[PDB]
């Protein structure tokens, strides 16, 4: 087992998550089996309790774990499945040793942060890195650890102490440290004192960096490389840079151009790892596929515009799996994507009195779009604006996908306007008044990977053809509210077909509307099962439908 | 409310606990109401799970809290009652904020060590210092906080960060810092660089010391004072020393000789605290009583020897409340005390084969003693040796006190040798063989302050006369095993009278033997209710009985 | 005497020098007498030995001290005269205590960085701040100390230790700390962890900041202020920002808008300083003059273009007094300035073979300009290019000023082309060949403030009219080479009049050419005597001449 810590810097926004995911995928090009662990200094047990306004969305695993967003970067670059154990936190590990001290496994000893908590962290990392995470039976060859927060924040102290010990409690040449660090530019001169201070803060904790990975708005000067490589122990080829490029898929090839594998191939002795003839082929094949999708982003120009309608769209981190799911679906179509970020509340007619500027801009953006997405996220702000987007998309025949809350919004819209029930509404917020036209109801969560069964007549639907006309689908759920199953037959008779349901019925999971080119919704989040070469099927439907060629996509999928 | 932090140094053994207790009692000489809080960086919720081989005994509060030993130093110097809340720990406060984050009181925010855990520590200190701790109704004027561990140990980090904030979240002139620090002597020269480094480690965390309290084997030189007072912000009178004197009761008067009150009277503005005419009298009266008991230790010479028989007596911290209870009882008698530390196992005849030196020395020490104590502490090592000490004390008519296990050992001894049941024994360790002559049985703990009722005939006993012939007694329990109540009438008929029991009966709490000058035992720990001017009654009995004058002590108590 | 330390941050490029100069001038608006001290962690005794390619130009004082560039910012904002003592360095103070230890003033004691070097720094600051620096007789009321380098660089250690002591060796309310710090913006979010780390690094040395002065590309958010004011001891009004505005003259009014005086007026108790009725008037008058010159930069639009021709013009810090002298002269004319930065070598015909792009651009820039400046700076690169600019300016009748080397270049040009001596040249670089047509000769430096006497016939010259037709001028020299006084009568007969000379003659200091609107040169640096309200006279000539209205400027000066 090899370990690669990706760590620290001078700021919390530095973009470690891209570099960790990219470093792991580059190791996967050698054919190595790879896994990864995110460490969070926060005291929350999970990202589930904490609101999307901080650290972006929670990400859902097959376990039903509501983990930190960074686990999604690993799953979509590395192709692996992660467990709720792969997101370590301060909350998890203090809860673990405190529950263990009350149970008494420490034999009446005094329990202390060193050695007992730092040995508990090292036991967690040793257990969790040996969980098999590919579909194959094998234990991973390499583990990427991403150390969240910044080095020398008091929040991090047990993890920087544990990782010092770990560099010896596992062999050297089985452990290596990448430090990620800020190189700000002032008056056009590339200033280095922030990264020199961060390299000292690592040495103060006994962590010694094997590569320094600069984050900068420029190519590093050869003087900027030398002034760091002379201050730190790293050689000139071990001062990595990652530029402020928009395409995060280019980062693996920007690291490969900087010869970063050729250092880790020595520094971790990756030639001593045994590999089969299948492994080297499936490794090199994966690199050629990534050269092709990045070539397609360099030379595809013909924009498809998708409008994304939701709360707090200024927090673009709040929708990162949607963004990445749309980008995978646009690459599969060989088309460039624009996302138009529509703050759903500004669509509402009250905005035309309160701030007439925001009203006209938000309705410009929505009218402009070749297809529409309503992305999910609980909370009562802007839902009539999201209902207005679903209405516009139904009436103007514009491709629509509704994910989680977006499906319920389309059901409420179709009830208010096509069934003509003018006060039909979500149970989430009006039930203090005990309303009879319930569109949502409660059914304390439904979470993680679940089976959807396609209902027997559904063979016609564009969405069931996108799932290869298979009878069942596996996707990740997260909801407490679902469509009222008393009203379902009214919608299924008026043409809004609930194409798929849970095994028990009375719990709707996919709809497609008869008489529209692509108007679809899902109760699950299709984003989380997206992979770079195999996009999320409902999103491959939406981004093909917006472009045209949805028939040719379905004809392809029938091979 | 005023706060006085006592803190840190270069080593964990430095003796903060004496200085905190002494500083608080000196503030009590002004008539101020005083309280105190111990902070422990360990992850244990309580000292109850952890074995006496580390940090000495657990101390029992009236709550039944098995707290850190340092709470006992506060109760016996300050005269206060502490709650299980007055011992803060890493385990307590991480358990508190983690349970609070799962309950969700933090409104979906990300929870972090700063500000959320440091604000939870500051809320704990603010709540707990306002608990009334004297017998009177009033809230305390001053709180002493003792910061356990050492400054810049990673274990301490949330508490040194919290206390920086606290210096502002409560006013300056309502908070002050005492730093306690090591001044080692090499070649007879008093070296200062360890304390200069500890003063820098405080400044690095933003904590600024108002007094530096040196711990040294000498009087500080005036150069040793100046070389510290020139390096640090403290004036010459704010460099305190506490010498390696044996009598810890002299420390309050050694601080008073160094004019330490006259600094805090300015630095905390203690003249602005309102005080009544009763308060100043009961304050100054308390100082004169302490001048008298310390004068008596300077001029009493006529030694009483008590042998203390138990496990691990090399760990003299394991019996600190016994030691202090014996010292209070010897001072009340105006007699000097020697304790003879007898490792109970060495009394056993197997020792005479294994190491004949340890056998003869341990039996020398036991034969030498004017009275005998068997102190408690669970675990099967040496119990036949403790039975042999109880036998010797019964047969030779030598004063005996058995506390907790020491009472059960005397019951087992009296059963084996006076009732003549040769295999009668503790249920604690032989019950894998299901023995019928059970002396102990289980009755998951009995803990904290409980009532003992004296059984109706008991008026004759020296122990009930020592409790003023009152019908009931309040003392602190800690046990899972008690005397088999089926066998009690056999002992009460053979003369081993169970003088006191729980309200329900079938649970024995005090015995006295008919036909011995003072042979007594208690199921409770009488040590924990000892106070400097009012010693523990069973121990005032033992140390009077060893000296003679037990009648005159009882005649006094009848006033 | 009051002290205001301006300090530190995360980077060496942060712009402390503007903030120190601006803070001092704002204190001068109260009428206080002000002075300032620059501390440099470098080991050079002076900036004289070190080449202009690092830390910009050396600045010349009236003493002849070749000081750090930052002393010029103080002289031109504060209006004061500085001595070579006002630039403290590591080289100066270690040379001082080492020479003092060899002389033995330390009475055979062991000499150490603390207390002896830190007390030597504190003695330097106490001596030097009491030097009178205005033209009046008074000792300064306030001293601004600028701490060069960054805090926690090992280079700085004696100065951060000395300044901790100084906060007590002078009273609190007579000392205050401004910390200047970087607030980088990433994804449009204003990240604060670099400044939180810099505030900890101050506390680690015992320096406590009274204001935090952010340097950022934006207005701080009110959340960005609160997240710093909650972490540090500073109040919300003590988190200062200085924006990336181009006009450094706006910074005093941006600090005044942030109410920064109203904090220091309390925190330094500046109302306790006695002030006369003249002082408050000359103080408030100075503020109104600064409101006017800044209003003129807001509403003047009619550009004058000056081409500056020299070595290494990419290092714009290399010519900072030229830049500021041109800006003062353009403000006095009520006209906006563009400087066109012409790398002098690119003008040379060899460039048209080597890189034809750089040739055409440099000759575009020179042809475009309303006036030309040749700025000084020793070294043989580009001098024929500077000769070509002097030729172009003479022949096309375009206003020309030559400063130091720029005068000698114009003398060489006039000799090569108007006297027709085709190989006449500088002695600086050809004298290995012992050439007879010497234009320069050596006359080991001439340095500091010196008298120029105007030669008797010179009453006609635009340059002597710009100096008010006074018979003598006081300006700062710096040169080893001067015009060959054997050839001077040839130039004075051909019309290139050496209008001014040293008292001894044979040493030429000003020329003006008969028969050109303004073609002038100086051996001294006129830049260094520029002040915001009273620009350098040769530069007020150049920037008026380029604009037209040179007659009206001279008519004004005759009042
Ligand atoms: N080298 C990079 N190139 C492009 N974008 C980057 C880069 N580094 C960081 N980012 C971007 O900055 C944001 C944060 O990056 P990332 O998640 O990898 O940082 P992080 O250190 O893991 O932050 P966090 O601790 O909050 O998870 C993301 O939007 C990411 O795409
Ligand atoms: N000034 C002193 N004079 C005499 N004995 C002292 C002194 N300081 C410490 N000691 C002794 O050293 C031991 C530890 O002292 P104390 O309990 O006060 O230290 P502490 O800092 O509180 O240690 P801990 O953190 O383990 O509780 C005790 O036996 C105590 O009596
Ligand atoms: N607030 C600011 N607004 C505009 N420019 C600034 C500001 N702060 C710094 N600069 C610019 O950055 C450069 C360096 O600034 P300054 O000389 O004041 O920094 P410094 O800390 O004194 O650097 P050094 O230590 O090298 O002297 C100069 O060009 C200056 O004009
Ligand atoms: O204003 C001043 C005065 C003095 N000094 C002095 O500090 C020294 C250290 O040099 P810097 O502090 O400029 O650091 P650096 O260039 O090595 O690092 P970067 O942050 O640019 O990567 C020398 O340059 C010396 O003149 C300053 O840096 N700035
Ligand atoms: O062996 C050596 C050589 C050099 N030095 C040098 O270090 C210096 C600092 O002096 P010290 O290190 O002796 O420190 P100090 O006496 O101030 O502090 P204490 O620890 O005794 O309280 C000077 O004494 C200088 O000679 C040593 O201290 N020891
Ligand atoms: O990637 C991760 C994982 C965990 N953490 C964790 O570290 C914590 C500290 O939060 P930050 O490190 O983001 O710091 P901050 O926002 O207070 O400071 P700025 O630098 O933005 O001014 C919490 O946010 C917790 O989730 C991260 O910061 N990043
Ligand atoms: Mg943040
Ligand atoms: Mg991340
Ligand atoms: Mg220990
Ligand atoms: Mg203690
Ligand atoms: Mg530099
Ligand atoms: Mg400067």
């Amino acid at each position: 087992m090899k370990y690669v810590v990706v760590s620290g810097g001078v700021i919390s926004g530095i973009g470690k998550g891209v570099l960790a995911s990219s470093t792991g995928m580059l190791l996967k090009t050698l054919g190595l089996k790879v896994t990864s662990i995110k460490i969070d200094p926060y005291m929350n047990i999970d990202a589930g309790t904490m609101s999307p306004l901080e650290h972006g969305e929670c990400f859902v695993l097959d376990d039903g774990g509501e983990t930190d967003l960074d686990l999604g970067n690993y799953e979509r670059y590395l192709g692996i499945t992660l467990s709720r154990d792969h997101n370590i936190t301060t909350g998890k590990i203090y809860s673990h040793v405190i529950s263990r001290e009350r149970r008494g496994d420490y034999l009446g000893k005094t329990v202390q942060i060193v050695p007992h908590l730092t040995n508990a962290i090292q036991d967690w990392i040793q257990r969790v890195s040996k969980i098999p995470v590919d579909d194959t039976g094998l234990e991973p060859d390499v583990c990427i650890i991403e150390l969240g927060g910044t080095v020398g924040d008091i929040e991090s102290a047990p993890f920087v102490e544990a990782l010092r010990q770990f560099q010896f409690e596992v062999g050297r040449e089985n452990f290596a440290l990448i430090h990620v660090s800020l190189v700000p530019v002032i008056h056009g001169e590339q200033k280095t004192k922030p990264t020199q201070a961060a390299i000292k803060d690592l040495r103060s904790l006994g962590l010694i960096p094997d590569m320094i990975a600069c984050r900068c708005s420029e190519e590093l000067n050869r003087s900027t490389i030398d002034k760091i490589a002379m201050f730190c122990h790293v050689g000139p080829e071990q001062v990595v840079n990652v530029h402020d490029v928009n395409s995060t898929y280019h980062v693996p090839l920007l690291l490969l151009k900087q010869h970063m594998i050729d250092y880790l191939h020595s520094r971790l002795k990756l030639g001593e790892v045994p590999l089969t003839l299948e492994d080297k082929e499936r490794g090199s094949q994966l690199l050629t596929n990534w050269e092709n999708m990045t070539k397609n982003l360099d030379d595809s120009d013909d924009v498809v515009k998708i409008a994304l309608v939701g709360k707090y769209t200024n927090l673009k981190d709040s929708y990162l799996s949607v963004t990445k799911s749309l980008e995978h679906a646009s690459m599969k179509c060989r088309r460039q994507l624009e996302i138009l970020w529509v703050e759903a509340s500004n669509l509402e007619p009250e905005t035309q009195e309160v701030d007439k500027n925001k009203f006209h801009d938000s309705w410009n953006k929505l009218s402009s779009a070749d297809g529409i997405l309503v992305p999910g996220g609980f909370g009562t702000r802007g839902i009539e604006g999201m209902i207005l987007a679903a209405k516009w998309a139904r009436e103007s025949g514009v491709p629509f996908l509704g994910v989680c809350l977006g499906l319920q919004v389309a059901a409420i819209e179709f009830a208010r306007n096509v069934i003509g029930r003018p006060n039909s509404s979500s149970t989430e917020f009006l039930d203090e008044t005990l309303l009879a036209p319930e569109d949502q109801v409660v059914i304390t969560m439904r979470l993680g990977l679940r089976p959807t069964i396609f209902q027997p007549n559904s063979e016609w639907s564009n969405i069931r053809k996108l799932y290869g006309e298979v009878n069942e689908v596996h996707e990740r759920h997260r909801h407490r509210y679902e469509i009222n199953p008393k009203i379902v037959n009214d919608m299924e008779s008026r043409g809004f077909i609930f194409v798929g349901k849970d095994e028990t019925g009375q719990r709707c999971e996919i709809f497609e509307l008869k008489g529209h080119p692509y108007y679809v919704g899902t109760q699950y989040h299709p984003e989380y099962t997206s992979k770079v070469l195999e996009p999320s099927r409902p999103f491959w439907g939406l981004v093909a439908a917006a472009s045209g060629t949805l028939g040719e996509v379905i004809k392809d999928i029938n091979l």
